[PDB]
């Protein structure tokens, strides 16, 4: 393909030169090609390529695929959205001091996985349990590829080590299912209100790694204002023509969120969203690694401009 | 294809040779092949090859496709079922004197659309609101294969044929969610305990044709005690593995319904099945057309097998 071949041949600059060390990093500036090359490199300052060997070529093939099997049709849940997530993830990482928490695997996971925690969305979203349906699709689809010929990522690892990151990975996507991540969290946010913390603990490990993947899922909510805004444009285009296609097909109006007006109120939708839901999950993180605050911050700074334009409602 | 051009050049035998017209038919004894000849015959009887002219090499073009794109992994949702719908479908439309009440459209509709109302199952069920994701995978991989090209069986159709007819596919599929049929039948179960019945209204020809599709996706339950058994143990299998499955991955334990245990208390299952849904579901239908009760029938015929063996636990 005149696609990998390039992508292929190329150079991937690196961690400094593309910034994507930093939770105020955004997508909106560079080509997919390079959303391509950073995320190769993603993998590689993260150790990836060169603990399991993988095989530079396929790392890309992989990816391109991963890529282009992504809709640029909606207006969110597109590869910038996966991208963005990853690149989140690669932050809260490093300059987050969480790396050092976390084994080579369960990181193999998250990048490979947080790249797939949306794989084929369509546009059919929520507001408020589905046990996580379009969850397997997307691993099904996950998994789909990382099985694929010539897109094989794993093909290095062991039985016990492809077995143990498709059990994390699985577990992972799962787990942007803000409903599991609601119906849990209300826990691991007392092993901090009382400390009794601890990663060692498996389950713990779970409820963490969960929490943290979620945490990057709303990535772009703890987003320069400018970073932000520009996206929740973007989620809002969605859940308005959700609204739109659900009272076409389907006779049904629309839940205020989703409906195309309302649109003056979307800020006190933003606002207790984050009230609701970012805020804590992201306080609450900082304690695990304090170099995560520039996200619960940001959060801050987002649900002051948000409390700012609807108080003039 | 050495299969296409077989069932292409062959001979589709009649809908009394095949005997698709009767409730208690089955797919068991007749091979693949074959439940492709008789769905073949079920266009042809039906007036769908002729009005729509329907490319003969095309409906099997079509059919094979819409089957080989169904898995023989699972053990109920598979090719079997969708046939034992679509049958079902044709005969409580002929034998059921319910045709009469249908356009030419919702009936290719219904047949076009019963014969993938679960295009791509897993094996991932439920027990008692999802909105129908399971459904949407299913409908864009409905249209998937309709847009194909060389399965085009609505390439005849109109702008406004086409599109009148995807609403009822559509709208059609996703009504195999019980969750909406449940969210819904509870009215559709009053024009009747009302009379104040009507199908030239367009919403109650919805909440009909509706409650109908559902009433052949179970089409199974009312079978003779030897082709519902037979099934049942089949769609155990399946609810099993599905609870074995998520006891591995995941560490949560079974819903009854999904233990490869509780395998005793599966009548009590399978009578409360039938009393909290399927009882109602076909009894109430019988009322629209009479022709039907075959079906209320081997039902009771079969809530009453499941009573005698239950009253053993
Ligand atoms: C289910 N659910 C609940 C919810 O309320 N939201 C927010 C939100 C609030 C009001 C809106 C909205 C999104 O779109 C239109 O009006 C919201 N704000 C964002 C900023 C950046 C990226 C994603 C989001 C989301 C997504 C997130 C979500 O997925
Ligand atoms: C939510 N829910 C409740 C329930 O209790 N059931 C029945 C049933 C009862 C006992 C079982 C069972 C299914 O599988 C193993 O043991 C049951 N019996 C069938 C025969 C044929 C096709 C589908 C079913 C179902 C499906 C249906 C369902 O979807
Ligand atoms: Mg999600
Ligand atoms: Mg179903
Ligand atoms: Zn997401
Ligand atoms: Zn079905």
């Amino acid at each position: 393909t005149r696609e990998l071949q390039s992508l292929a041949a190329a150079v991937v600059p690196s961690a400094q030169t593309l910034k994507i060390t930093d939770f105020s990093f955004s997508d909106f500036e560079l080509s997919d090609l390079e959303t391509a090359l950073c995320t190769i490199r993603m993998f590689t300052d993260l150790n990836l390529v060169q603990n399991f060997q993988m095989k530079h070529e396929v790392l890309c093939r992989w990816i391109l695929s991963v890529k282009k099997n992504y809709r640029k049709n909606v207006a969110y849940h597109n590869w910038r959205h996966a991208f963005n997530t990853a690149q989140c993830m690669f932050a809260a990482l490093k300059a987050g001091k969480i790396q050092n928490k976390l084994t080579d695997l369960e990181i193999l996971a998250l990048l490979i996985a947080a790249l797939s925690h949306d794989l084929d969305h369509r546009g059919v979203n929520n507001s408020y349990y589905c046990h996580s349906i379009m969850e397997h699709h997307h691993f099904d689809q996950c998994l789909m590829i990382l099985n694929s010929p010539g897109n094989q990522i794993l093909s290095g690892l062991s039985i016990e080590e492809y077995k143990t990151t498709l059990k994390i990975i699985k577990q992972a996507i799962l787990a942007t299912d803000l409903a599991l991540y609601i119906k849990r969290r209300g826990e691991f946010f007392e092993l901090i209100r009382k400390n009794q913390f601890n990663l060692e603990d498996p389950h713990q490990k779970e409820l963490f790694l969960a929490m943290l993947m979620t945490a990057c899922d709303l990535s772009a909510i703890t987003k320069p204002w400018p970073i932000q805004q520009r996206i929740a444009e973007l989620v809002a285009t969605e859940f308005f023509d959700q609204g739109d296609r659900e009272r076409k097909e389907l006779n049904i109006e629309p839940t205020d969120l989703m409906n195309r007006e309302k649109k003056n109120k979307i800020p006190s939708m933003q606002v207790g969203f984050i009230d609701a839901i970012c805020l804590q999950l992201y306080e609450a993180l900082t304690h695990v690694s304090e170099d995560c605050f520039p996200l619960l911050d940001g959060c801050r700074k987002n649900r002051q401009k948000w409390q700012a334009l609807a108080e003039q409602q």
